[PDB]
């Protein structure tokens, strides 16, 4: 609980609450408030105000708190979270590893606090994980340093529920609104979702990541044995039955039940049954989960509450898919290149370089030809608190704007043709220059293989001055339209590199509409990671990479600013990629992305494998 | 190892020959290799190699090829780090710069005799008649490698003759802090499940 | 400085040293220690025994130490390095990040040591990094703890200078012996070096 005050606009920020003359009306707030909510049993911790600096009248109230009810601690933020009128620390927006210093008000790192000369108290953050947008990266590590030292606590996560105003058009059809639009000034225009939920209610997919980290029961596998622990307190587990699956491949294997029964703060070990070994290629996964069998007040019959998976012991393939009797043919011309084989054929452009057009039928496979990508529309996390008046060059999109990312363009430099017995291999070199200043080099190979699949070989490399780029990979436009995508690797929700403790690695299937999520603000959504096998309509594409399959282009949503505004276009755009940054982040003005999961090796390297039916 | 494939092509500038292998042990597979061959119309040779190892058999030491060259010369000539040895967890030391220096240096006699000086992080290696570039690690040695295994004392080491020449991609940091339990801490081991290397070969 | 104790032999390790008919023969080797070595400037910290157990006789002479001269802390190692018989925390091969729990006498992280409910001391380490043939890997993110925390302080490295001993052969040429070479029984044939340099003296990489 908290009482009614803030100044947050004042300069400096402690001048309405260090003069003495504001004492009588600023001290008919937390009086009140005391004597209304004092016999309830479900307030524990007091709070006084929230960003209004440090003075003496906070000093004074503190001690009529503490003198008039001594069953609850007194918490207080402002000021660097370290004065005395606190009993516990809670720094807002602090960091895990690296610190920030400022002038009279540091920030430091939260494991470097507990060790300063002269500190004995407790540490529960106010504020933490910004979340609007896509966000909640880097959320893992927090969960880490929560339960391997004794004294820190756990923490408060902003914000709950988005704050939207509704309007009318004269169609009737409703449309969220959001910021100055209204007709004021002046106004803020994006700071007002702060969403973990929307307006209706209806779930984000960033919410599923924050289950998982908190939940009740930890495994841990060793040989044969799993050893299951618990983190209640109070209760005996009277209602818990355990669900174990092993698979291989999307087919299962073996599978059963075990009634559980914990202490508190105890341990048990469960042993498992002999489980068959397979004998072709594979991974063999083991997933775990916890069902409640019984209806409580709060849950219906049937519901989940922890899982986790693990990586057994495996086998890898050792022949080879060899052969057919089936030779491609090929011819060339000024401007393409032919390949055909029966069917199925193939055409170059010869001044870009790519992949012009394919062929099934007589169909027009596509539109738009293939081509490398790499950026991405700005998510919020990256947009900072620039704007078309000010600017600001810490932030990643006015670097990115600054060197000419959004600008610069390729120029061909050379093209092979080249038969083989069972193949032909077309090579093929690139580069991106912009104002007479090189930016980055690729080279790639182009295989047909007899049997009807292709192989693609890339090998990127990228100056060391520039700063880093988004994403490395490709895309292009297909011409069907199908009703539901199939896809092996993780799922079933969206997934980033640096948010996907989350998952599980299993077979999923869903229908188009549940891939593009819809933010109020468009951006980025919907790729899915660490993915093995990836069937649409009649195409098929084999390796290790990420993707995501949308009817929306990639430049519309950059440019756009509401979510109604928005229109379908023709074919599906589909957009493959190979390596990508983690998105953060823990502020939204300074750039928080961490170091380790940035893109600074200088050299990298993905291989695929395109196939029909 | 067993042989799987060898195929023979003809470009109209390269010949591209084509060469898989695996290593499997007791009727399980252990480690999986492939190596393309390109021979260059200038005189030069491109090798390119794609190895993939298996999740369950314990993370293997290093990464790379060797050979065994007949001549014998003074000195020789790295560009890259130097002028001490360094390897990829205790390389905060060196300074990237040319060096030269003759033979006997490079090999550091312990008394327990064992693995010793690699030089890493380099970009251009001339011993002799030779030239070898790309992104690499190495170490030229008078000595083998299975006799530094087998003996225990330093002073009953013999010479071999020629030289022993050693190149590799990966490689594994050493540690450590005690020296019975394991100390090689997560970050620099080799799990990643998928590998990649490159390599130029070239005379004169 | 350091007095002349260790009993890293007996089941358990404080056998000797809890039983006080063995306080009159222990106390013989810190007493005229004092007397010996308190005029000079370069002494600043001493230290009891290393290896030895805990006990009631390593109470019993840091009184003696610290009522005859006050200038100077005390330090002692062994039992877990935070009981009452010393003044400055100090473990032996202790971890950066992970840690490793045993019974009754844990290693925790030297992050995680300072933050425990009521401990202000500092931290010095005794013994880190040990240096046997190829080593001294990971030595670079010490010194980044050692910068960025305040009270932190660094440590000691083990060991400085080789031991080895020569022998002679037929031909007259020397070759540096090791061990349990010269015919007894039992040895331990490799943790004699445990090198920094050679002994000649001429430098390791
Ligand atoms: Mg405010
Ligand atoms: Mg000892």
């Amino acid at each position: 609980d908290e009482a009614n005050i803030e100044t947050h606009g004042m300069v400096p920020m402690n001048r309405l609450t260090d003069d003495p003359r504001w004492l009588p009306a600023m001290s008919e707030r937390v009086t009140r408030m005391v004597q209304r909510d004092r016999n309830h049993p479900s307030v524990i911790i007091w709070s006084l105000g929230n960003e209004s600096g440090h003075g003496a009248n906070h000093d004074a109230l503190y001690r009529w708190i503490k003198s008039v009810d001594p069953s609850r601690p007194v918490q207080y933020e402002g000021g660097g979270a370290d004065t005395t009128a606190t009993d516990i620390i809670c720094p807002m927006y602090a960091r895990v590893d690296e610190d920030q210093p400022f002038p009279a008000v540091p920030k430091w790192s939260i494991k470097k606090w507990l060790s300063l000369p002269g500190e004995t108290r407790p540490l529960i953050l106010c504020e933490y994980a910004h979340a609007m947008g896509n966000s909640l990266g880097g959320f893992a590590k927090y969960w880490q340093a929560f339960r391997q030292y004794p004294r820190l606590q756990g923490g408060f996560v902003w914000d709950w529920v988005d704050q939207s105003l509704i309007k009318y058009d004269e169609n009737g059809n409703p449309w969220s609104a959001y910021g100055g639009d209204f007709g004021d000034t002046p106004n803020d225009r994006q700071f007002c979702m702060n969403g973990l939920v929307f307006a209706d209610r209806t779930p984000h997919p960033a919410l599923t990541e924050a289950k998982h980290q908190q939940q009740f029961f930890q495994f841990r596998l060793s040989g044969q044995t799993i050893e299951v622990t618990s983190e209640y307190l109070f209760r005996h587990s009277d209602n818990e039955l355990l669900h174990w699956m092993v698979a291989l491949d999307g087919k299962p294997l073996a599978s059963g039940e075990v009634p559980l029964d914990v202490a508190p703060q105890g341990k048990q070990l469960i042993e498992l049954p002999e489980l068959p070994q397979p004998e072709s290629a594979g991974q063999l996964w083991l997933t775990v989960r916890v069902v409640q069998p019984n209806a409580t007040a709060w849950s219906e019959a049937g519901h989940i509450s922890a899982w986790q998976q693990w990586r057994l012991a495996e086998n890898l393939s050792v022949t080879l898919p060899a052969a057919s009797h089936a030779i491609p043919h090929l011819t060339t011309s000024e401007m393409d290149f032919c390949i055909e084989l029966g069917n199925k054929r193939w055409q170059f452009n010869r001044q870009s370089g790519f992949l012009s057009q394919m062929w099934i039928g007589d169909k027009k496979q596509l539109l738009t030809p293939l081509r490398d990508q790499f950026t991405r529309a700005p998510l919020d996390n990256d947009i900072g608190v620039s704007e078309a008046t000010r600017i600001d060059p810490n932030a990643w999109v006015e670097r990115w704007k600054a060197a000419g990312h959004y600008q610069a363009e390729a120029a061909l430099l050379q093209c092979t043709a080249d038969t083989l017995a069972d193949a032909v291999l077309i090579t093929t070199a690139h580069a991106w220059q912009h104002q007479g200043k090189t930016l980055f080099i690729s080279r790639k190979t182009y295989r047909i293989d007899g049997s009807g699949q292709m192989a693609i070989t890339v090998d990127v490399e990228v100056a060391s001055d520039t700063p880093h780029p988004a994403r490395i990979g490709l895309n292009c436009q297909l011409a069907q339209v199908a009703e539901r995508v199939n896809w092996l690797g993780l799922g079933p929700q969206e997934n980033y590199p640096d948010r996907l403790t989350a998952a599980c690695f299993d077979r999923w299937d869903l229908p188009l509409s549940d891939m593009y999520t819809p933010y109020v603000f468009p951006s980025e959504n919907g790729l899915r990671c660490g993915t093995r096998e990836l069937n649409y309509g009649p195409h098929q594409w084999r390796g290790d990479f990420q993707f995501n399959i949308s009817r929306y282009s990639q430049q519309q949503l950059m440019e756009t600013s509401h979510r109604h505004l928005l229109h379908a276009e023709e074919g599906t755009w589909l957009n493959i990629d190979g390596f990508h940054m983690g998105i953060g982040g823990d502020d939204s003005w300074s750039p928080s992305v961490s170091a380790e999961f940035q893109l600074s090796a200088g050299r990298y390297h993905y291989q695929l494998v395109w196939c029909q039916k």
